């Protein structure tokens, strides 16, 4: 009990005091509540933020815009703000000092004044010093700080000129200048900046807007319309969209993700959901703190119709109360889009983040890891994986933040229904339990359940007691709390189902990132590791199996060779030796054995392996062009018969995706791209086990024979042969996968040992007017029976009842009944008409194109100067309209289109890791699936702007025919009945719906 | 009468009634009004527009813009606007023809706004097919229908809400979907549409923005900002500038006047005035048509200034004709303002084109007339009259207009000061008539002119009536109307003397564009029409005479040559041997004789003309170096030593501007670019007289000589030369204007006559704070007496005359005689500053600076809240001083050095049309002179087109702090005297005045 003694010494300035703000014709607040709450509640406002900006900016340096004309005059504009919040506070000293006695309040909040108008000269230079352009909070204390000022520069102004009042000239002069700063501040704070010194646009030059736009803009989301417009004229296809803002990269996202998930590995199993919520959870703390804020304007906006209500059956109030409301209304509507949209963005942008992440690191831990513990099917188990398991987790991103809200509105919901009925509640809740568990037929009833659900509240809440009355507020309010409270009922469900299946899928990634099979970390030393030696192979004690829970295959592997002597290996059917070489990849699980292998070395398998693209690619590998190396990799391989048949030549889109090829022929491509990988031994897996008998020792005599040109190279190759073995000097010669014997042929052949025992055995060497008639009676009979609500409720209450209750209720139910019988035959109308000879497309559209028709025939019943903003709103919606329709076609054709080369290139990795990973270079495919799915998301980004900026739109449309449905319906209170008023202001809302779900489904199908 | 009929039956609806529109306090139009003028004034408008608009525009096609989203929904809102109209038409069709009498008004005014909505239709439909951007008339039909819906609007809905109003709720309906279209047509017509399909655009990267810009850009002048904003931080300079847009250009400016002035020449000699008013007069006529309505706005000011003097001073008059007065007031400057500059930039486009125009008729005129005619100097005549006279007409541009706006606003404000004061102002003229006739102190003097005539004014009115009074309204409108009349009087002097300059100017351009003498138009036979002969020269009774009326001195010249024979030419000094060669040139009169000629002719020149540039330039005289010939006539005319001498090979700069070479070698570069010429006959004119007796022997036996490269062509020769005698084939003696022997050299030495005889006779072998405290004293003085005559015009009257007044008069004359000390006391301290160490620059700025600031002061205290307006307008005029000037100096300085090239170009052609004639070459010069015209022009417009920005944003601002002093000012009229009112209202348009005084002058600086 300060205030009293604090603002003045004697005290007549009771704070908030009804009798001077609220009940006169001239409302005015008390002159020390515009003395201190008005000027605290900016200063507040900008010290509560100053915090989280300077923890906020300090980690986002951007540029160094340096001297803009801007920062110079906005800087001294904020000196001047604070010279002359200090010249009052001077003025108050020399008046206190040699003169009256002075209230502290006068000595006090200039102070504070003059202390935030520093801070904000100090954010504004500290602001230009990182690099942000336009500012989003400087905008907004400004505007409080205006609204404040304006209010007390309209006390003022009221209290100078009532007569000959003597006032102190030096806190008017001093006032009108600050608010006059106030006002050029407010103007210039609108424009953005220059650009950064040093920006990231180095070499892009088609960049997203959104990284450099003014505040307006961003909230608006006008920085779309440039590619809707041109969206309009020419099609859409390809380069015309932006580059991603460096931020929702692939390249830029995945490190993190990967890094935190083999931290998380190795503390430890806890799920990666424990590091999905610390990877990309901060991003949601601005998705939370704006649902609340829409949850709150939602109910706030009946609660304004509720009190616009009572004060229209006010014959008595002050005229300047209804406009109170009807402003109040509009701004809140607005505020609520403007943060409705700026949450689902912000949720969708993180939602599309989480898919690249996961294909960054699903990618990334499925080419180098699972040596032979990849149990799970190719198709339809990994590839599957990404797509079904990473396409579910951008729904969950838009389903996750309604697991608390959607509920907490239902609850909320129930209890403004017990504040307005009372114990009718009892009834209330009764039939909002028979409607929970409530084809065509069943659309219609739900086209009708607001209706019934009306009819039924309305008939027990009349029959349960006498003793109340349905006068317009409680009836309009709850028919808006019902409309609010419709669509948290049909969003509980599926939710939880969609929270289940992202529990399966969370579960199905886990187990897949969770193999952790590093096997390829170290199991040998690099193959050619020192650039000189002698001996090629070398072995002792080897012991190789193929997985761990097998009984070992390889024993007493012990022999060696230099290099220069021709090696092959000969092994019985089944005996291993295609297993034997496998183990020799280096690839494998191993107990022990010390093995030494000596030369660059390069891979080829026994079922090779075609990349889809053209043959010349496939020889590429990686290089640039090297001529010799074509001209002489193509005649020894024999490939000019080969090459002549095809199609094209070396053009054709080999293998997959283009004509068929022979088996030879791809082993041929497989030892081409081989040999072209410039090794000085290779691997190979019986290349000619297809070839001809002449070709074959063509091919043979041409290269691998003594005679070829990898003469120069020591020969490591597997076959089965008999003819092949007697040109090789020493055979490696296992059995049971151990070795038989060591020496040269001659050596074999005189001893008459296993080699001739081998060869011993072998031997081998009417309606569309009914349709018309009955959609005209439905809709004619349903605004009939809202006008008729409309007069019931305007009943004068005599004897504790209405003039007559019985009867509007029977002729209510009567009309009721006789539009059920029509909604009933135009069903089957309807039906019939389709079955006989896309039919719901059509229904939908003239219903909801009847249905704005009527709610605008509504409108212009109770206002017809409401016909002023008829036209120039609908023309707004069509320009709107088409253009989205024309322009979200094509952004989803390429999003569509461009989903599956990303699916087929993992699939393609998947099949052919072993070559990949043998060849030493597992970057570029990296980069290539990075690439492609940057591409994709880069198409997907602007198909959701899109649709905010046409949500955005329709919004405001809505919003404003609210406000226009509300002033002319305040401005002629004195000849509308409070059911007109009530029932047309009601109904604005619903135009809102109607509009955004017409727009959403029926010109998009 | 009959309207009064035509409104209704009965009369009882008048057409006006000063009753109901003008007494009362809620101010409304009455139904015959309202429906009838506000109905019929924007299609009177239209419909008188729309002849002139489209006789204008069948002759300005500019492209096919074909179908565009705007021009279809433009047609469509026109099409339903319409349809509104002739439903109305049928309404009232349909409710005459039951049983209701509804009075023709109801079935006119609806019946033609139809045909103007189609008319606006077809004209859009025009528009579009003629490739016009911005509609200038369009807008302004718009903004006046929306003007007239409006009023209709305001007081329909007024008259609805009353008092249970029965209205007919048809019309309504009608009206407000007529006023919605009415607007969303307005905000629609202000967006530029799509460019015209083919244009002049296929090379240009940097085109005007004049061309392609809206309605409401090139009235207010808004491209030039773009250039501005650029040069306030970089320079300007080169291609910075913009390209002209084909009308200034003198490509096509310039054939039109010297065709037309053809013709003009033809007809007779009539002066080129006559065909100068036919060829840009059709332009200027915009100048005449705008001139006029801002003489008429400026007149209409003052008399809304009395007349919300008047409703001030008024107390029982309503609270709303202040309102309306202001309002208007305000919308009256801003037109009048637009009107004025618009009306400068033709003024100033019109003399820029006059400019250009005669340039280039003066340098096509030059160049190919007045052979050998010429009595002239070729310096300060021709290059002098150029520069002048081209420099003189643009000024005429600005300066004809004043000769007939003069009269206009001096007579009418003599009316209306008569119309005021009567005999007083019959005093006023004895007093103005002291200022008829009209350094320090005389310019103080000037600055306190407008003081010092109010003074005697009231004095002598107060002192030879003593029965009148001196009110608010009489002497506020006398100020106002002689600061209106002070600027007539002082421009009215100055203007004669340009007249009467630029008609001696036209007059000697007359003289010499008139000095047409085409000599050389045919006397002799063609020489290389065709390319066949024997003969080289066949020459028979030739006689040709330098003058008219002199002597002839050649007859009897009968000789002719084969092809490929020599000759010489011998003869005393004085023979005739430079008239011979002038006369073999083919550039002299003949009166007799047949001569013929065949093949092209070896042109000597021993007089030397070399323009400032590149020695190889030169060299070339625009061919190319691709032939090897010019080393080999280097070698043969031995000029290696000349080009190894020189400072940088054939790169440095010869001729003027360059190094200087001695005559020698001038005759070396001359032979070059003789046999450069690639001639077929040789003459030759001693032109090695300056050369030495070896080198000229040398280069003789090189090329002159028989055994030269071109020996197999006919060489003549002429010299005085004799040792080159005996070796020529044939000689002919030229002397007393005959040949005196025609042989071979052989024969004439056997003859032994003239050759022998000429053989035998001729042959050879403190003060800063003075003057600020000075300077403050006389503007105290002045706000003293001017607080003191707003104290004054607020006297009461009693007893006939006012109240005591005499001591009035006497304090003012002692304060004006203080004053008129304090000045002479500053100016002799200023005087001592001056010479004891620009000045008057100082000086007029602190009195510009100090009187805005006293003016500022005064309007601060008459209404404390106007303060609110003095920050967001002073920061606004700041910002636009210092672009305009940054922006400015710039490109002055770019035409300051852009204004030579031209005359030195102009003198370089003028000294060297002999040689640029002689070889047939008359049309590269041409173009470079026009594209050094261009190039300059091109610099200049921005220079006029950003001194129009400057004068608009700051005309605007006065008008708004104009509108913002007027509105104060009634809001508070109870608390406030009528002096102190019409004080403030009045010193706001001379702050405007002192706002564009203080940019312009003191920022020049
Ligand atoms: C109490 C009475 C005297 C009325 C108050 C009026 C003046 C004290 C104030 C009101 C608004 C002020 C202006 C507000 C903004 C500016 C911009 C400012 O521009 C800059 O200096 C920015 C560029 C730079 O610093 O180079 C120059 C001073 C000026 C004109 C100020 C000059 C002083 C003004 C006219």
């Amino acid at each position: 009990m300060a205030l009293r003694g604090f603002c003045s010494a004697d005290g007549s300035d009771p704070l908030w005091d009804w009798n001077v703000t609220w009940n006169t014709s001239n409302p005015d607040f008390t002159k020390c509540f515009q003395n201190t709450v008005l000027v605290w509640v900016p200063c507040f406002y900008l010290w509560a933020c100053f915090p989280f900006y300077f923890l906020y900016l300090s980690r986002h340096d951007r540029g160094y815009i340096q001297m803009t004309p801007l920062n110079k005059t906005k800087t001294a504009l904020g000196f001047l703000l604070w010279i002359v919040c200090w010249a009052d506070l001077f003025y108050s000293f020399w008046e206190r000092s040699r003169g009256i006695f002075l209230a502290p309040v006068f000595l006090v909040s200039p102070t504070l004044l003059g202390i935030t108008m520093l801070l904000a000269t100090f954010l504004i230079q500290l602001e230009r010093r990182k690099g942000v352009q336009s500012s989003g909070i400087m905008l907004t204390f400004w505007l409080v700080a205006l609204v404040c000022a304006l209010a007390i520069l309209r006390s003022k102004i009221m209290t100078a000129l009532k007569e000959d009042a003597q006032v102190d000239l030096f806190r008017d002069i001093t006032f009108y200048v600050y608010f006059s700063l106030l006002l050029i501040q407010l103007v210039l704070s609108c424009f953005s900046d220059r650009s950064p010194l040093f920006s990231e646009t180095i070499h892009d030059p088609n960049p997203c807007p959104e990284s450099s736009a003014s505040f307006l803009s961003r909230i608006t989301f006008w920085w779309i319309t440039g590619l809707i417009v041109r969206g309009y004229r020419q099609p859409l296809e390809g380069s015309d969209l932006w580059s991603l803002n460096k931020e929702d990269t692939s390249e830029q996202v995945v490190p993190v993700l990967v890094k935190n998930w083999k931290k998380e590995c190795a503390k430890t199993n806890p799920s990666l959901f424990k590091v999905l919520y610390k990877t990309f959870g901060p991003y949601f703390l601005m998705s939370f703190f704006f649902k609340a804020i829409h949850d709150l304007m939602m109910f706030s906006g009946p609660q304004i119709l509720k009190l616009l209500i009572k004060f229209v059956n006010d014959t008595k109030a002050p005229d300047w109360q209804g406009y109170f409301y009807t402003v109040l209304l509009f701004v809140t509507a607005c505020l609520q889009t403007l943060v409705l949209h700026q949450y689902f963005h912000i949720c969708f942008v993180s939602g599309m983040r989480i898919k690249t992440a996961v294909i960054g690191a699903v990618y990334r831990k499925a080419l180098v890891i699972t040596n032979s513990a990849r149990k799970s099917s190719t198709v339809g188990e990994i590839v599957n994986l990404m797509s079904v398991d990473a396409q579910r987790f951008m729904d969950l991103a838009t389903y996750i933040n309604m697991i608390w809200s959607a509920p907490l509105q239902v609850i909320l919901a129930l209890y403004l229904l017990w504040l307005n009925l009372g114990p009718s509640v009892l009834a209330g809740v009764a039939v909002m339990v028979l409607m929970v568990p409530v084809s065509a037929v069943g659309t219609f009833t739900w086209v009708c359940t607001p209706f019934l659900v009306a009819l039924c509240t309305f008939a027990v809440y009349v029959t349960i007691d006498e003793n109340n009355i349905l006068d317009a507020q409680t009836a309009f309010v709850s028919l808006a709390l019902f409309n609010i409270l419709r669509f948290p009922l049909n969003i509980l469900p599926m939710v939880i189902s969609s929270i289940v299946q992202a529990s399966v899928s969370l579960k199905r990634l886990r187990i897949f990132l969770s193999h952790e099979e590093l096997e390829p970390d170290s199991i040998e030393r690099r193959p050619v590791k020192d650039g000189g030696g002698t001996n090629s192979i070398t072995v002792r004690n080897a012991t190789f199996t193929w997985a761990r829970s097998d009984p070992p295959t390889l024993n007493g592997i012990t022999f060696s060779i230099p290099e220069g002597a021709l090696v092959a290996v000969v092994g019985q059917v089944g005996c291993g030796k295609s297993s034997l070489l496998s183990a020799l990849l280096a690839e494998m699980d191993k107990v022990e054995g010390h093995v030494a292998i000596k030369g660059s070395v390069a891979y080829v398998p026994q079922q090779a392996w075609i990349q889809n693209d053209s043959l010349r690619e496939n020889i590429l590998f990686g290089c640039q062009l090297e001529e010799p190396y074509y001209r002489s990799v193509i005649q020894a391989c024999a490939l000019l018969p080969d090459l002549e048949i095809l199609p094209s030549g070396d053009r054709t889109e080999i293998g997959e995706k283009g004509v068929n090829l022979s088996g030879g022929q791809k082993q041929r491509v497989s030892l081409a791209r081989a040999v072209y990988s410039n090794a000085d031994i290779y691997l190979f897996d019986d290349p000619l086990s297809a070839v001809d008998a002449h070709v074959g020792k063509h091919i043979f005599e041409n290269v691998i024979g003594p005679k070829g040109m990898l003469k120069n190279k020591t020969r490591i190759l597997v076959t089965h042969s008999m003819s092949y073995l007697p040109q090789v000097d020493v055979i490696i010669v296992m059995s049971g996968g151990k070795i038989s014997e060591m020496g040269s042929y001659q050596e074999l052949l005189a001893r008459d040992g296993a080699f001739a025992e081998f060869l011993r055995t072998y031997a081998s060497t009417f309606i569309s007017f009914l349709s018309i008639f009955l959609f005209m009676c439905n809709h004619v009979s349903a605004l009939a029976s809202n006008y008729w609500l409309s007069l019931w409720t305007d009943d004068p209450i005599v004897n504790g009842t209405q003039e007559h209750t019985k009867v509007r209720l029977s002729v209510y139910g009567a009309l009721g009944i006789s539009q059920g019988i029509a909604v009933f035959g135009y069903s089957m109308a309807v039906s019939i008409g389709g079955i006989l000879a896309i039919p719901e497309v059509i229904k939908m559209f003239m219903g909801s194109l009847f249905n704005v028709i009527g709610a605008c025939i509504v409108i212009l019943l109770a206002t017809p100067i409401a016909a002023i903003i008829i036209p120039p709103l609908g023309l707004i919606y069509f320009f709107v309209q088409r253009f989205y329709v024309a322009s979200s076609r094509q952004l989803k054709r390429l999003e569509s289109v461009s989903r599956s080369p990303v699916y087929s290139h993992f699939n393609e990795t998947l099949l052919g890791v072993s070559v990949i990973r043998a060849f030493e270079e597992q970057e570029r495919f990296i980069h290539q699936s990075d690439l492609k799915v940057d591409e994709n998301q880069k198409a997907y980004y602007p198909s959701i702007v899109a649709n905010r900026w046409l949500a955005v739109r329709l919004e405001c449309v809505g919003n404003c025919i609210v406000l226009f449905a509300a002033l002319f319906a305040v401005i002629s209170r004195h000849s509308l009945s409070a059911g007109l008023v009530g029932l047309s202001v009601s109904y604005s809302l619903q135009v809102t719906t109607y509009l955004n779900w017409l727009v959403r489904m029926s010109s998009e199908m």
